């Protein structure tokens, strides 16, 4: 039967699903690790023991335990991001969409969700792989991984809560796809990993990590890179936060053994309820439990790995959205609200700058404020709001990514860079937020092809182009069709540094993406904060 | 007789001179101090002892001893600035142009020449006062003062070479005008002092100095202010340079008495020949012997006098030229030449930055380089040349002056600000130098009214407007005619900060003159260099 597949872990039975007046197969909720519960909470994941009988893979699995956004109850803009299934620590599952009839050996794409390493679900409506699987004839896989303290509590040295176990969950699933995707018609020698925000930084981390590089062929990173300032912490800071977590739950703190045992006795929600209290600063765009630079998963510092070429050499395709900072300002900077235009006063601007660059001394804050202030019109509320947006996006996403691409391109085998700047016509968030991070995802997964979702015709066309760029890059390592007549997305090179805009207008090619601001964030400010 | 005037120092006899098909009186070379020669070299000036008989005031006096620019032998662009009379330490004289018939009590304007405190002459063709005296019916006075070591060698504590004696020479002449200008038809209760570059910083210094403020009514400052970085040094640096001067002449250095005696035995040119060897850094726009912050002429630091309102409160009119830095780059930065367009390479840019901001550590040089570099087009030779021009002009003239006007306006009685950006059609310097500092002077003294000089008609008109703005401001404290129909030069205010452009086009009013760059030079960089 077409819905029955025999894998090395056992038999699995999918389900037929409709998609754009046709059908394909879906194998939802396939287990790839033993449930990380009880004594295994915080531990490295173990492989799933093979099973007898047929695994029913017809419904979505539980989503991992996470903080849930209740900031706007009933607003779809925020709720489309929340877990849409029961939460549970038994959550390590993957989903596969397979063209019908079953391919024999086609290109595979594995999606890694974002969510700041503290949240995220593989089952969100915007992550539904049937449109891309069907339109580009690829086998689409979405995986899951532990988030929050469950995925990233780190007490370096202890083997019970070593840290990075959330990254090892992603890795185990990549191992399972390597070992079994052939039975679903996928070609294991052609898998592309891709993801957004923390999913994009994760992708960059498997490119760096020696233990992960052999499990995939190519990579796509959307608004995230491994060197982002919010994506990793030192073993010492990881340790400090784990102890503070324990102190918030009245744990015995005399040894790692004692702390870990107390944390393992707590219900999931007791951990989620105090998670945010461990941040070292009053900050924006900073998350509590994130990957740790441990000497194992990452052999040395990220920057020294980048400089020395210590990473997988292959082709990459990556980019960012125009307004990366707005979500974070809305939720945590003063003067911003969902239902107003959020014109910012000079006081609120300064407050925002301090929140955006937590680790900066006063000279540093003055350097940032001067770089983004138009002194001929310093009380322009819209300019202050947009300047803050840019400060957050450049410091947290764009410049870190630009630094990664320039370092990578030096040893890589081909880089394609984009700047996504089309705001969706049906976005429910206010206009002032612009092209919000994550809102390029619906176009990558092809939602504009379904009429009832209400996109425009040009939006459906943009979706088809991005899907085909992503799937052609995955199959061949180049997003362009060989002899097509369409205009070409040029390769990004150390010298010319070209990139393309991605929107409903005719492709325009540019050079040196936000160079002015990125020389400030990647060269000057680090130098200013180190000397001073 | 109209050419004979009896002053308190004695009788003086002028000469009738033609001017634009008419005539006026000129009293050239009137002595206002005893010759500062021999033992009086470096000493404060003494009043000129009254004389019997008639002082022949029909020819220009000697110019003070100074370094002479031989960088372009025979080129008029540089030679029109060189001494045009025999040099001599007997040089303290003043010149007066008086309307005919002799006024009874008219507005007086006293010109103080620039020249970096190391050079300058009151007798230059561009400083000829007959055109302004005649056209605006004012009594025009030009004074002289010791420059170089002769005017500014400073060994604070010793009464033989105290420093600032060049400033006291200007002051003595202002005293003589206060006491005698009435006999020439001038009104001593209405004298305006005005000057350019070091002459403009001098004017600002008499506004600050308690011993000078009662000798004049109003002030005009052209491309210079007292707080400029090249206009003063501490008593300790003054001292260091005086000792180094002595060491370059093999002087006995055991006491001030010994050093001073050796320096007094040297011929003038032995001093001028080694003058430049005492600079502490490889620099541009820095001069050896300049005013010293001594606790007498300046009671406390300039910035604390400015902050506390410790200065003469009156009306001021001041401004700058568009391309203040070009002269200094031409003469001392690498890659610039008189007969080429001077496109600058990135190496030469960086060399120039280091020369322009001598006192800066590496982080500081990086801060300047980032602020003036267009990172999307960093090898643009013209952009590098123009950026260097701006760096020199903003740091040395424009921003210091902008800081002075904002501090002054808070306690003053009226400020008028201009931005002169018309390049003269007959300029012999190359195009790349732009509106060169000092080339607004010919328009202030009215040279475009004499046909044989070859200016355009619109240039003659601009000259007439500037002459009338300067002379009306001098007479009334406002450059505008009461009920004229001409557009108005608005007052500069703490809040609106308005200024006007000054050129051959219809007057345009603007606000916050080079604010972006000046917040960098007046607020951020000083803060960066103090912390680091
Ligand atoms: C990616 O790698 C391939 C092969 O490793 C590069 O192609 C080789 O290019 C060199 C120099 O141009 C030739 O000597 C070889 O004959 C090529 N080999 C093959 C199989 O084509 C290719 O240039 C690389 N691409 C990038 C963008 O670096
Ligand atoms: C310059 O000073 C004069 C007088 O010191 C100012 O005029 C006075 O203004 C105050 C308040 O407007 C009035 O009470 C007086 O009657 C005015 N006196 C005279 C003689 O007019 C004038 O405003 C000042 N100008 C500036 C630009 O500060
Ligand atoms: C497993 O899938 C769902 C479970 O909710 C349901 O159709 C049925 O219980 C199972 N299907 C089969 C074929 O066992
Ligand atoms: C003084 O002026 C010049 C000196 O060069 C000359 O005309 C003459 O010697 C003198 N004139 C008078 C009237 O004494």
């Amino acid at each position: 039967s077409e819905l029955l597949v025999n894998t090395k872990s056992g038999k699995v039975m999918g389900t037929r699903v409709p998609v754009l007046s046709s059908h394909i197969s879906a194998f939802l909720g396939i287990p790839f690790a033993e449930p990380p519960v009880g004594n295994m909470r915080f531990r490295r994941p173990e492989p799933k023991k093979p099973w007898s009988g047929v695994w029913n893979a017809s419904t979505y699995p539980n989503n991992c335990q996470q903080y849930v956004d209740e900031q706007f109850p009933g607003f779809s803009g925020s709720e489309m991001w929340n877990p849409n299934r029961e939460m549970s620590e038994d959550c390590l599952y993957l989903n596969i969409w397979v063209p019908s009839p079953r391919p024999k050996s086609t290109t595979v794409m594995v999606w890694i969700y974002g969510g700041g390493f503290y949240s995220g679900s593989s089952t969100l409506d915007v992550y539904n792989g049937k449109y891309l699987a069907y339109t580009e004839e690829v086998v689409l896989v979405s995986l899951s991984y532990r988030v929050g303290a469950f995925g990233f509590l780190a007490l370096h040295g202890s083997q019970e809560a070593p840290g990075n176990v959330g990254l090892l969950d992603q890795r185990m699933a990549l191992q399972w796809v390597h070992d079994n995707i052939q039975f679903f018609g996928g070609d294991p020698k052609t898998v592309t990993i891709f993801g957004e925000s923390a999913g994009g930084a994760s992708v960059g981390m498997h490119i760096l990590s020696p233990g992960s590089r052999d499990l995939f062929r190519r990579a796509i990173l959307q608004s995230g890179s491994p060197n982002c300032p919010w994506a990793s912490v030192s073993v010492a800071e990881g340790r400090r936060r784990a102890v503070e977590l324990g102190r918030n739950l009245n744990c015995n703190l005399n040894s790692d053994e004692e702390l870990i045992h107390c944390l393992r006795e707590k219900k999931p929600q007791e951990l989620i309820d105090v998670e945010w209290n461990v941040l070292p600063f009053d900050s924006i765009f900073r998350f509590s439990f994130v990957p740790v630079i441990d000497g194992e998963f990452f052999p040395t510092s990220l920057e020294s790995m980048l400089n020395s070429g210590n990473f997988k050499k292959t082709q990459i395709l990556l980019g960012v959205n125009k307004d990366e900072g707005s979500f974070f300002l809305l939720y945590g900077a003063p003067g911003f609200s969902k239902d107003s235009e959020s014109k910012i006063s000079r006081e609120d601007f300064m407050s925002g700058v301090k929140l955006s660059v937590p680790h900066a001394n006063d000279l540093g804050l003055d350097a940032v404020t001067l770089q983004y202030t138009d002194w001929m019109d310093d009380n322009n509320g819209i300019k202050n709001r947009d300047g803050l947006d840019d400060i957050v996006g450049d410091h947290n996403v764009i410049c870190p990514l630009m630094h990664f691409v320039n370092k990578y391109t030096k040893f890589g085998n081909g880089t394609y860079l984009y700047f996504f700047n089309h705001r969706a016509s049906n976005l429910v968030w206010p206009e002032w937020m612009g092209v919000i991070h994550g809102y390029e995802i619906e176009f990558v997964f092809g939602l504009p092809l379904v009429k009832e979702l209400n996109y425009t015709a040009e939006e459906e066309a943009l979706s088809r182009r991005i899907m085909h760029y992503w799937a052609t890059f995955a199959k061949t390592g180049n997003p362009n069709e060989p002899h097509s007549q369409e205009s070409k997305w040029p390769l990004f090179t150390t010298k010319e540094q070209k990139f393309i805009d991605l929107n409903t207008e005719p492709m325009k090619v540019h050079q040196r993406l936000r160079v002015q601001m990125c020389v400030f964030w990647n060269q000057f400010l680090p130098k200013l904060l180190n000397a001073t």
